[PDB]
């Protein structure tokens, strides 16, 4: 089965479209499932080698039972809310997610623009964001982000559904939330105190060592070890956005992975916190706006 | 006398940043205006040879009496409303202009973090817009943008002030007008009669003959010549811009000339039309929703400062 | 495991097209060559990698195979068959060996080129020789993006090599060749719309025209094909541009690869011939075959090997 | 005044157009010279900044009489066949040139269209070459192409017609001539025998030393100092063709200069020689069987017509 | 289900090679280091990507292993063996661990080069560090093209990934040094038609001479082995010009990669030893080693268990 | 209209710095070489041309000056002046002769060494060779960017070339050479906010600290100079990383220009002797400099007309 475009090159722009469909909207849905991977290589082909354009079409829990009879996949969901102590994840409204990336914006908001096309009169836009890495993979706090991805094999180990639930091989699970940050605050801090939030250098990207880096750094609490002494890795794609005038510096987090287990294990440890952490000291300057689930088929199951 | 940045190369993003100066702001700006040349620097050598950022400060007319109290550039006034029989061009606030170019928006969005930080307080925004060029130079209605531009030296002659104003020479004046485009009533036009709108052939972008060009498209009306019957130029960088979800697709138009008239004369041309058109087809799908005037003065008038 | 000849190419820029016959007695200076044919490919290009992405295919046809090879023949090769429709013919003519010569620049095509029929000199009689670019938006002659549709991955594997069906060939695929020239003043005659209906998409955007619009006689209603099982059939095609402007000379150079030559020629049967709902191919109204070939291209260890 | 792009970037592509303009062509012909400028962007524009697509068109001598009345440039003339003792530089018909140049191929084939398609019916194709240069500026004889040619203010200095002719100011003189080579003689030499031709070490591309290099050299009889010492120097952009189905392989070469006394006086002392030198050594390897003489204007020139 | 380390990279313009011994009590660092070497590549290349294409292929000398690790030993490791030629010597120098540092641009080489030493300080004695650049035709040090006929795709991994021969030790590799300077005075006061018979090939074209006039003891003909079963035995070749202009330093690092030391020590017998018909490989007499060392590059699997 | 050497390029990520003396008798072979080396620099780089971006600029020292010329002397040159200051020594060490070769790789830079070296062998005697590299983020070895202030165009100029104040020399400049190595360890052992006190500017976004904190030893506010007239002097500085991580050697090879030594050394002196409020540049408690010299760079026109 061939998987959608989940383990992509490196992109430097990106779209994320959500949507909810309206009441009658299904069939209209369902035909522009069919043909999202043909308009692909409609917007991207002439652009080849540099554009690197791709599309990776989520469908949720409820749209789901509404688009389809028959077999649902195993994990799939709505996103659970986390009431923590003092930070929250909310879950908001979603059904349809459109993750498009390119070496340019042009690109993805040509695609977008196709896609739209096709869904009007029959969707509601919930959330549009205009995506934009740094030139040296940093985010808006200053740390370069995603060097823990996993790669080649172990990547499509971590992200692609097997023979556990076999009707839905090479499908993924991908989680969003939308992120603003209080900038202000974060540059009040020392580097070394942003270091000991992270748990990574801040120039070098190298990681603390075990005996400094606190048990409430972001990279602490994200590390999870299977039954089996493994590593449990997820496939991040966190792109910057903002808006200077309004003074809106976020980062849109993108997690796939094989099961939600793994991602929603992530997220209770951040939120609720453990014995040994209260929660992630990232979420002091970082606030979740958004939160939505998907499961991402196989290309083969929306070509019928 | 050293021009800001206003001949770029070629580049793939901007931001367009206008801004109102608050009561009491004055100072800060001064002081960041003395500094915005450095701040550059700061934010685009590590990123060199490939970031291509440049900022392109622009000062209103009501915002220059503000803040300078010695002479004023020859040319610079207040955008001037056009109220035309069926179109309208708006004059909306605006006293200072930050045109951020670069080869990424990433770098732009940098230097426009780094500008609005040190004027919090001071202004109040008006209008950022994030803009990004399609591959092959096209902008939203899907015809090449930019072919007849002037390059080298009829680009500087056209554009960089000269002898006739010499206290301000290397300067240059900017007019800004944010466009909204109805997309669906254009796409319901067959390509040839598109390519009547604009005045030129959709996919090879070669000018229609003298006998086929209509009076009231694009070019026809864009064209100027002066008294002597040479051509009257100006420079311009518009960008696309939108919001698939609102149903937003626009063009911000930048025209950089060395005297306002040019301008206001094409502007004319459009809004209100000549003998042989009552106005310039493109605005049947295209509204503006700002309209402002900035003048560009030379970087050394701007780092003289207090 | 068998090592397939770079038939699954990036994309190219430039190709050369050289189609030879085999003289009388020429059989011992052609075995010789095709067994140095790889090692003269990496002579050229491996000091221009990685940009110069220079590979060359080597077909052979069906009565030079008998005079070169003793022993099994591949399942599907056989001379090109003509096809004498109502109106449209595709010419059978001679060709006993092809080589695909593509990179992203002509010069190191032309070198590769050189040796080869350097090589060959004395023993060969050229049939034909293109020299083909495509142009920067990967459009064709008629100013339609050409390849879009290509599978690409696994599924190119699939469609273009032989496999258990013929495993003594496994690796190897069939290629047909068939040079056009177009009537460019009658298919600039047509407006964009006509021009869309006649190949199946969108001209500027390349997207699909919908079932419901699309003509029965368009070029992509016509090459889409599905097998006994409902499955889709494909090919892999790399068509280049040609021509010189003096003669007024404007081609397309068509070359197809696929794992059975039964795909291509039913697509070629449902052009020429027509089917119940379309008389034939609207493509074929400005385009006409004055070339038609088809060669087996073995796995490169074949080659090595003798 | 501005010039054509004759001092252009480094190009890998180009095409070369030489036509005759027939009985009556003179109004179209005209008509097509005022928008050349505008077709080079509409063609250009588009794939900026890579294309580097640029046009540069020629007058001939002839056809400058036909096409417009007044003041004819100082130096333009007919083409000069020079009939020497072995080797002869010959004279063939051509009243327009159109060196077309890009970083490829495919970008000055679409410019040709356009400008062919608007002169059909008005003028005769007498020669098309598609050139391409070797990815490491290497010509078909395998040294590399274009070393020692000027650049910047020199460049200027050497091309630009000047105050001397002051109406035709930033004009230029294009000489050009087909070449075929010997491929199989050439390629029967030594490398260190073919350095001796040209007067250039072949792979590193060093000068050979005055006392080593050959009187016949290329390179020395190419080399002219004038009545005050100083070099005088041409802009050469030669560019490689050929088919390998008939056996050619050529050099088109094209040389600019602010008049054509400096490019006339290199190609004498190529074809008959001097007190020293029989012949240009290059010439025992090389067949010219084009050769004519153009005017190439200013650029305002052809758009004010 | 064994992940390699990089032994088939992409082709690289810049490398680093660091070549160190263990001191006594070092080896508990060593091994810390080992453990973390992945950890480190990403850290310092995942910023530059994807155009970095940093890596670090990590190899043990053979009393090393013996020192870190208890249990099973790779099956073809041993120490360098020395040549004692007739007039030529492969000498072997002391070598314990080997960093074979690749990237497009020098400066990510070096940093990752100082976070490898850091880690090791006090731990490790280097013996011999080396800065190699590619000449922009992948040319080495005496003009030649260097790299044509390394072996490509699935012939590659073949040839150099130990398999089911050696199971616990599968996606290994081994690695053989050698330091080679040359005399550049020599070789320059040949003809390029001598220079040719000593390679075997053309110096400006990279073609390789006809079987005939080869000769015997050219540098082709002697690193051209066939197996018992009359295939082609292949190593990976990933040579590096350095040098320094002061000191008269001209020099290719050789690095040559297989699945068994066989292969490479065959070559080396014939290159220093000899065959019947030719003393030793012309090469020799203009280029001399003064480094040579045997490593093995474990599974990247291998590294992380620690 | 004398034609400068090319002290004003564009950025390089790569250079050779080559520092020879010259032997008794040898001032013939430097002479020939001199009026040669324009020539050698387009034969090596003109292939590799437009991205290789090869140049030489050649320096001649003031004892060199008087043992190859006769007659006027450029006003300026005299032997580096050795700094005594109380903590910190700038040394001055001997150097005839300055290649500054820049490019954007390392091999062209190498290519055109090799070639001059080769000219001046048995003529001249090394004292000095730095291969630099750049850090893709135009970083220097203390992780600072380092050349964010240079002057640019018409600025650059006017800060460098020698004019109308001597005028038989105009189109030459001055450059100052020192190299620098760095103890690193000390250096890291600094909070990042202690380093950008020594600096005098951000270490992450390379913006400069407000002048209410920035300290008067800081490196920025020491080599911050003002004219009498109240002009900034100004130099172009082209700053190298280089070094070598088995001996742990890490450097900063400076190099830099200006019309007149007087506004170098009035830098220099600030920075080792110190100021009313700065005793020294607290860069020099982690940097040591361990070469020094001074050369005349000629206009290109003088060193063909020998
Ligand atoms: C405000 C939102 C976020 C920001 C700015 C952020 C930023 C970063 C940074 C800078 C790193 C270190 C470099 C790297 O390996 O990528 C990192 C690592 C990581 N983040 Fe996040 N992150 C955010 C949210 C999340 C969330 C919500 C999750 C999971 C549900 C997550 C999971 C991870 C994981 C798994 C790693 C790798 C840890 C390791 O194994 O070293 N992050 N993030
Ligand atoms: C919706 C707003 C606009 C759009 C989409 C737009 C688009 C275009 C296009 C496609 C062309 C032809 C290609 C080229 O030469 O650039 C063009 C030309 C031009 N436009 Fe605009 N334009 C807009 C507004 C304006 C305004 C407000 C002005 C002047 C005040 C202006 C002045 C010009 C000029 C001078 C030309 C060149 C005419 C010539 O000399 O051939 N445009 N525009
Ligand atoms: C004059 C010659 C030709 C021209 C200019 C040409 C042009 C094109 C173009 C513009 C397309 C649409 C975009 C794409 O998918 O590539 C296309 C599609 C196609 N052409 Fe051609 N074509 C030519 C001849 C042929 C011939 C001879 C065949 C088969 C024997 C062929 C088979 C196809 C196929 C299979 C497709 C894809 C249809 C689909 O599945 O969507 N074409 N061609
Ligand atoms: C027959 C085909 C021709 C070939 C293949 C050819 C090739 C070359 C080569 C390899 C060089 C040396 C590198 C360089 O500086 O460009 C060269 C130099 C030169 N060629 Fe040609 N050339 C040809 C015809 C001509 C003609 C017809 C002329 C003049 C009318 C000419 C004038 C020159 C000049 C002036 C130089 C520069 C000499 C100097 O100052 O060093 N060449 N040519
Ligand atoms: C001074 C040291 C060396 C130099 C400059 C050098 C240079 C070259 C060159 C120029 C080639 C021809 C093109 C090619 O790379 O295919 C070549 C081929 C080769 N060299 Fe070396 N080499 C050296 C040492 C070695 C050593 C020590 C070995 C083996 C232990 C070796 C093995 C090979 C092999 C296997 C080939 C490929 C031959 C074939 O099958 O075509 N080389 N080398």
């Amino acid at each position: 089965p061939e998987p959608q475009m989940v383990l992509s090159p490196l992109t430097s722009a990106a779209i994320f479209l959500v949507v909810t469909i309206d009441s009658g909207g299904e069939d209209t849905v369902r035909d522009l499932l069919s043909d999202v991977a043909s308009l692909e290589r409609a917007v991207g082909f002439r652009a080849q080698p540099d554009g690197r354009l791709s599309c990776v079409t989520g469908i949720g829990s409820e749209a789901w039972d509404r688009l389809f009879s028959g077999a649902r996949p195993a994990g799939l969901h709505p996103f659970r809310e986390l009431d923590g102590p003092v930070h929250r994840a909310v879950a908001t409204p979603g059904d349809l997610l459109f993750h498009i990336r390119a070496s340019r914006l042009d690109l993805c908001f040509a695609l977008a623009t196709e896609i739209m096309g096709r869904l009007r009169g029959a969707v509601t836009p919930q959330d549009e964001v205009h995506g934009f890495k740094y030139f040296d993979e940093r985010d808006m706090l200053g740390f370069v982000d995603g060097t823990e991805n996993p790669t080649g094999a172990a990547a499509r180990r971590a992200v692609l559904v097997g023979a556990e639930d076999p009707a839905f091989a090479g499908g993924s699970y991908a989680v969003v939330q939308k992120y603003l940050h209080d900038i202000d605050a974060w540059e009040g801090l020392s580097v070394e105190a942003q270091e000991r939030v992270i748990g990574r250098r801040k120039m070098t990207d190298v990681e603390l060592s075990d005996d400094v880096k606190p048990a409430d750094s972001h990279v602490a609490l994200t590390s999870v070890t299977g039954p089996d002494g493994s590593d449990l890795e997820i496939l991040r794609d966190n792109m910057p956005f903002g808006s200077v005038g309004r003074e809106e510096f976020g980062t849109y987090f993108i997690g796939y992975a094989r099961t939600p287990e793994v991602t929603e294990t992530m997220l209770e440890r951040m939120f609720l916190g453990t014995a040994s952490a209260p929660h992630d000291r990232i979420l002091d300057f970082s606030t979740a706006v958004t939160g939505s689930l998907f499961f991402t088929p196989a290309a083969d199951f929306l070509e019928d």
